[PDB]
């Protein structure tokens, strides 16, 4: 029993973190085989950030301009290139701790663990979701750029941290250097757009609450997908698709509660509130557990 | 910016997890140097649980009645002993991935990371606190016994908890790594239950300080309080008394924000009286009590967003 925000074990990722310095900037890099990946904005001075020509700025750098440190060992850079917004530094030593891995781009609503790092040293691990507005509500300070997000499916790397937006939420890229969301690595006015609640995840968490014995919000009613979606739109919740109904299938089978029966519970909670009650100890409807996160935690997958 | 439940990176502990089997029971062990530590209830059957005599159950076992598996390798047990409620199995191979470590017994209110494991393999990592009633609100299933809790502040792993059982209310009980239970719990199937719990006041105050560091002050007010009047109020909401030692540990957060500890106590008294009026604090609609003052200093910026 119990239900917590749970991250994946981080050991396989810890052994990949290094420190990358270019000029006066120090941030984190990811060392896999003989390549170190980090944000390409490490090559910019503050003035370069206003209107950077990354191709020209990178042409002006030499391999020597990048200092890479793995613990107390200097790794010699022998080549440099960019892929989208990620800098790739070829080094003279392959990481002997490289795990089996893939680079995976995730979709909004999906969760991942973040290994927050500073000076190439792992500091902490927490769980996040990619919001519908393509930001993440992380916990990061100056020096955290290059920290990564991942799932274990093989380590699937899905996020590299690049910047904090004015509301204090975060923006970054996949490990192929493609930003999540309409954000750029240039100093210009950027902002998080209006966000919405991840409906399929709230339904997954209501299933977690039922598995854990919390059933007060169940009722005799059902709804249709059309009627439910009209309510979701009114309350700033993402539309529920038939694919979301199918992904909730395993949790619906384990509890015996049809997805449209659970939608009638969620419709009533949105229209009436909780009446002073809590669900899994929360007074808010939680949306950062996917259906797979609930199955992983309630079944003890290792 | 941001504020999350933040666990320690778990790799140093992952490299210590093994599977221990005795008879038909399999659970987790912690392999440090040439010793594997695990709950001594691994030597009980279900029937033995009502009134076990662990000395009589253990004397019947040889070293080869214990199987220890580290990954796909069998470790050979060459000695065994019991220290309080922990069984220690001496093995023929030392763990080459043993980190720098120590064993510490913690007090209620302290936090730690838990690495939940099944069959000697890690499942996930989350933060927990030792509640005032000496239980932890973990997330554990059958087979999780022997999973451990720890901190890694200065590159040294401080192990503070080993999981032994789930209580009737769904909360968890266990021991330190010397085998002494937290609280009055025993490794025998009795009518023991979690006592009424209270809220960890010093931690709520630390989290309000985190909210101010991160830029929000809506919940402050023009009042102060004496420590005794604060305690008389707090206890009426089932909050733990605040001591002068707790006031001292909040000192650095008070200095960084310019808010006196007793003035933050006045704010907490008013939040308990008023609620949040539809607002949240650090994304929460309820008051959070599982971040210590040390956890806030570890995670927050050292510069307040004024
Ligand atoms: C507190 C914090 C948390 N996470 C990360 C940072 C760093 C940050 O937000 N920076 C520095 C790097 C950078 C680079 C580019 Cl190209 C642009 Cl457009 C913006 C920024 C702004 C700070
Ligand atoms: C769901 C769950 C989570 N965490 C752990 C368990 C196991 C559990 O709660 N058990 C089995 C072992 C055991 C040993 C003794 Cl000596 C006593 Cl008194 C009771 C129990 C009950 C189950
Ligand atoms: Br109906
Ligand atoms: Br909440
Ligand atoms: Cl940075
Ligand atoms: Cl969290
Ligand atoms: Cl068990
Ligand atoms: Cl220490
Ligand atoms: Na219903």
């Amino acid at each position: 029993s119990g239900f917590r925000k749970m991250a994946f074990p981080s050991g396989k990722v810890e052994g990949c973190m290094v420190q990358v310095t270019c000029g006066t900037t120090t941030l984190n890099g990811l060392w896999l085989d003989d390549v170190v990946y980090c944000p390409r904005h490490v090559i910019c001075t503050s003035e370069d950030m206003l209107n950077p020509n990354y191709e020209d700025l990178l042409i002006r750098k030499s391999n020597h301009n990048f200092l890479v440190q793995a613990g107390n060992v200097q790794l010699r850079v022998i080549g440099h290139s960019m892929q989208n917004c990620v800098l790739k530094l070829k080094v003279d030593t392959a990481n002997p701790k490289t795990p089996k891995y893939k680079f995976v781009r995730i979709q909004p609503g999906q969760t991942f663990s973040v290994l927050a790092c500073y000076n190439g040293s792992p500091s902490g691990v927490y769980q996040c979701a990619m919001r519908p507005n393509f930001t993440i509500k992380g916990s990061f300070l100056n020096g955290s750029c290059g920290s990564v997000g991942f799932n274990i499916d093989c380590v699937s790397f899905c996020y590299m941290h690049h910047m904090e937006l004015p509301t204090g939420v975060h923006a970054g890229t996949d490990l192929e250097g493609n930003f999540y969301g309409p954000f750029v690595d240039r100093q210009t006015a950027q902002a998080a757009g209006t966000d919405t609640t991840i409906t399929v995840n709230v339904l997954a968490w209501l299933y977690a609450a039922v598995i854990n014995g919390d059933r007060w919000f169940l009722n005799r009613f059902t709804t249709t997908l059309n009627d439910f979606n009209l309510v979701a739109m009114k309350y700033n919740y993402e539309p529920l698709t038939q694919d979301h109904v199918d992904i909730l299938g395993p949790l619906s089978a384990q509890t015996g509660i049809a997805v449209l029966d659970m939608c009638a519970s969620l419709k009533e909670l949105l229209q009436n509130g909780m009446n002073g009650r809590t669900i899994l100890g929360s007074a808010l409807l939680e949306d950062e557990f996917t259906p797979f996160d609930v199955v992983r935690q309630c079944s003890g997958v290792t």
